[PDB]
């Protein structure tokens, strides 16, 4: 085989040097808002809810007597 290919794992590294410090990076697109909140994809939690869904309407079904 050969592995030569894979070289390209290494390119991912890109040289991680990230810094400002002549220029760095910074343009006006980049103080921009960014609102965000995916909750949906935490829709697990509604499995907790099975355990007392009616548990609540319980109480009220009391008034009737």
């Amino acid at each position: 085989p050969r592995n030569t290919r894979e070289v390209f794992a290494q390119v991912k590294q890109m040289y991680k040097t990230p810094t400002l410090k002549y220029f760095g990076g910074f343009n006006f697109s980049q103080i921009l808002p960014s609102p965000l909140k995916p909750t949906k994809r935490s829709f697990i939690e509604d499995l907790l809810f099975n355990k007392v869904t009616l548990a609540d309407a319980g109480f009220m079904k009391q008034y009737g007597e």
